């Protein structure tokens, strides 16, 4: 799992992990940004 220390788009960070890697899997853990490639 790909934990950027990036903040949560709302609630979750599916479209910007889209937007980083591609796939929209992400969600805010710590308020961070863990991408799920």
């Amino acid at each position: 799992q790909i934990e950027t220390n990036k903040k949560c788009q709302g609630g979750s960070c599916a479209s910007v992990c889209r937007k980083v890697i591609g796939v929209a899997a992400g969600k805010c853990i710590n308020g961070r940004c863990v991408c799920y490639p």
